[PDB]
């Protein structure tokens, strides 16, 4: 599915993102819009075999296990295919852990690039 803006905040926020490890929910709505476009169903294939997967583009080496990725880690202990469902529980609950690993939403390519820095209260404003 493809999520409202102000409905994947509030999803987010039932799923207790709002604040989470220093960061409003802002940061989250931000990141999976230039993540995923909103989309659950989004991948993308790196140059080293890995792929990010769903609404805020896990990635296959480190967080998810795909099966197909070398150096897989799946330090989330979960499969890369639950994080394509149209419900966001298994991708909050995965991004708390990367969010915790020691270097903040950083892990974030997208968020890094075109939402740190930003009034990112604006992702909610209206909701
Ligand atoms: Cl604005």
């Amino acid at each position: 599915k493809v999520f409202g803006r102000c409905e994947l905040a509030a999803a987010m926020k039932r799923h207790g993102l709002d604040n989470y490890r220093g960061y409003s929910l802002g940061n989250w709505v931000c990141a999976a819009k230039f993540e995923s476009n909103f989309n659950t169903q989004a991948t993308n294939r790196n140059t080293d075999g890995s792929t990010d997967y769903g609404i805020l583009q896990i990635n296959s080496r480190w967080w998810c296990n795909d099966g197909r990725t070398p150096g897989s880690r799946n330090l989330c202990n979960i499969p890369c295919s639950a994080l394509l469902s149209s419900d966001i529980t298994a991708s909050v609950n995965c991004a708390k852990k990367i969010v915790s690993d020691g270097n903040g939403m950083n892990a974030w390519v997208a968020w890094r690039n075109r939402c740190k820095g930003t009034d990112v209260q604006a992702w909610i404003r209206g909701c």
